[PDB]
C-alpha cells in the first residue's frame, strides 16, 4: 500500500501484524481480519518477507519501530470507546467492511477491502461529515423519490418466509404493507440487484461493551438511495421506516442510533457547525 500524512494503506496481514507488535490488542470483529501466522517460526517468516514494503513505506523505521502516527491510529481502532460497525454488501465473494472509531477525542476510520485495509484519521464535528464514509461502498446513487412508509421489522426475513411458502413477491410486498407506488422500489431491494450497508453503533462504558440491537440500513437500487431506519409504532413495536437516503436523513438516523446508547450521541448540539 501507500503512506499518507493522515491515512495509510496496508495489507490485512500487515495490519494484523503491526497490532501484534504494538500490543494494541485485537481489531474489531466487524473487520474480519484473521491472523497471518500461528507460531514464532511462522511469525518470524512473515516479518522477514512482508516487511520490505513497510520499510519502503515509512511505516517502520531503521530501528524496527512503528511510525508513531500509524501506531496511534491502529490503537484508536483496537481500543475505541465508541464506534460504528459498517457491513457493506455487494456481490458474493466480495469482502468490504468498515468501522468508525472514537478514542478520547480522536476519530479513525478503518475500511477493509478484500486483502487491503486503510486507516484514515479525520476531523469530525457532526454526523453529517460521516455520510461519505457510510455510503463509501455503495453505488453513488442520488436519493430515491418516494413517500415515507414503514414495514414490519425484518421485512426481508418476513418476505423470505413467504416466498419459500409459495406466495410470489407481488403479493408478499402487499402483505408487508408496501404502498402500491413503491412496489418497484422495494422489488429492486429484494431483487438480486442492490448494494447496501448495515450500520450498528456501540460503546464501551466502564467494563462492558454495549451495542444497539437494531441497526440502520442504506440501500442503493436503480431507483435511488433508500434509508431504512428503526422507529417505533403507536403501540410500542419496532418497525422499519423507509425514507429517501439524503445525507441529512442518513445523518439523523445515525445520530439517533448512538443516542440510544448509554453515553448518548457523539457530538452534542452546538451553534454554528455547518460548512
Amino acid at each position: 500500500g501507500h503512506m499518507g500524512p493522515n491515512a495509510v494503506e496496508l495489507t490485512t496481514d500487515q495490519a494484523w501484524c503491526l497490532a501484534d507488535v504494538l500490543g494494541a490488542g485485537s481489531y474489531p470483529w466487524v473487520l474480519a481480519i484473521t491472523p497471518p501466522y500461528s507460531d514464532h517460526s511462522q511469525r518470524s517468516a512473515f516479518l522477514a518477507a512482508q516487511s520490505a514494503e513497510l520499510t519502503r513505506m515509512g511505516v517502520v523505521n531503521s530501528a524496527g519501530a512503528v511510525d508513531p502516527r500509524v501506531a496511534q491510529w491502529i490503537t484508536t481502532v483496537c481500543r475505541a470507546t465508541q464506534w460504528l460497525d459498517l457491513r457493506f454488501v455487494s456481490g458474493p465473494g466480495d469482502l468490504l467492511r468498515g468501522m468508525v472509531a472514537r478514542r478520547s477525542e480522536e476519530t479513525v476510520v478503518a475500511l477493509r477491502n478484500a486483502q487491503l485495509v486503510t486507516f484514515t484519521a479525520m476531523d469530525i464535528g457532526h454526523q453529517h461529515a460521516l455520510v461519505p464514509v457510510l455510503t463509501a461502498g455503495l453505488s453513488g446513487r442520488k436519493p430515491a423519490r418516494f413517500d415515507d412508509f414503514a414495514l414490519p421489522a425484518a421485512a426481508g426475513a418476513r418476505a423470505d418466509e413467504q416466498i419459500r411458502n409459495g406466495a410470489p413477491l407481488a403479493e408478499v410486498l402487499e402483505f408487508l404493507g408496501v404502498p402500491p407506488s413503491a412496489r418497484p422500489l422495494v422489488e429492486s431491494v429484494f431483487d438480486g440487484r442492490r448494494t447496501y450497508v448495515e450500520i450498528v453503533a456501540g460503546e464501551h462504558r466502564d467494563g462492558h461493551r454495549v451495542t444497539t440491537e437494531v441497526g440502520v440500513s442504506i440501500i442503493d437500487t436503480p431507483h435511488g438511495r433508500i434509508l431504512v431506519h428503526p422507529t417505533k409504532a403507536f403501540d410500542g413495536e419496532w418497525i422499519s421506516t423507509f425514507t429517501p437516503g439524503s445525507a441529512d436523513a442518513i445523518a439523523m438516523a445515525v445520530e439517533r442510533l448512538t443516542a440510544s446508547l448509554p453515553s448518548g450521541s457523539w457530538f452534542p448540539d452546538q451553534p454554528l457547525t455547518r460548512d
